[PDB]
């Protein structure tokens, strides 16, 4: 069995929370998330990749528009790279691809899915690779108004997969089991940009529907 809970913020694989801004990038660092995880885990440097390089640069996603984390995934593999935060830093709108090799700061084998709606593979994900990428329905008003706890909501659509965001762990409180979110709304939305998310509740807003992460 995989351990009962893992917070890979516990052993520096997750950069601080960011803050998208009025652009619907959030596939763009669910994507780095994930990306920083495995440079961790294979270099023992934690730091900040660049999601602008994907926003501009990954012609299959949408911009600001919105994307796929897999989309993303295939183009660090196919471009040979990613530059670092640094050598290309958040905008928070859509400009021209200026990928530069110069700043590359990881790259990537390709990818893996979680099999559809399957949370006991999601958690064996998590703990044995590192922090997943996973897509959600974020459009309730329970979910903005987050604060502490492990937030269900009856009312979230499985179906309605609208928002992507980074599971950096897992874990119990206080008997009530859930998914350890990183999300892309600043360090003061939720609880300092984190939430808990029910887990083995029926796969409460499709937490398991479209969950990636990247080979390296
Ligand atoms: C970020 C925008 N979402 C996406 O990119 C989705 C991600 C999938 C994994 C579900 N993909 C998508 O829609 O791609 C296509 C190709 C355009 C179909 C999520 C986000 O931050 N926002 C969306 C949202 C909508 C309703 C309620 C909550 C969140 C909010 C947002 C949008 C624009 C600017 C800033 C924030």
């Amino acid at each position: 069995r995989a351990p009962d809970s893992v917070d890979y913020r516990k052993k520096g694989y997750v950069t601080p929370v960011k803050n998208q801004g009025q652009c619907g990038s959030c596939w763009a660092f669910s994507s780095v998330g994930a990306l920083e995880g495995q440079l961790k885990k294979k270099t023992g440097k934690l730091l900040n990749l660049s999601p602008q390089n994907l926003v501009d640069c990954v012609s299959e996603n949408d911009g600001c528009g919105g994307g796929y984390m897999t989309n993303a995934f295939q183009y660090v593999q196919k471009n040979r790279g990613i530059d670092s935060e640094d050598a290309y830093p958040y905008v928070g709108q859509e400009e021209s691809c200026m990928y530069n090799p110069t700043g590359k700061a990881a790259k990537c084998r390709g990818y893996r899915e979680i099999p559809e709606g399957n949370e006991k593979a999601l958690k064996r994900a998590v703990a044995r690779v590192g922090p997943v990428s996973v897509a959600i329905d974020a459009s309730l008003t329970s979910f903005q108004f987050y604060s502490k706890g492990v937030y269900y909501d009856e009312s979230c659509n499985s179906d309605n997969l609208n928002h992507a965001v980074l599971a950096v762990g897992y874990g119990i409180q206080k008997g009530n089991k859930h998914w350890i979110i990183k999300n892309s709304w600043g360090e003061n939305w939720g609880n300092k940009g984190y939430i808990l998310m029910a887990r083995n509740k029926n796969n409460a807003c499709g937490i398991a529907n479209l969950a990636s992460f990247p080979k390296m």
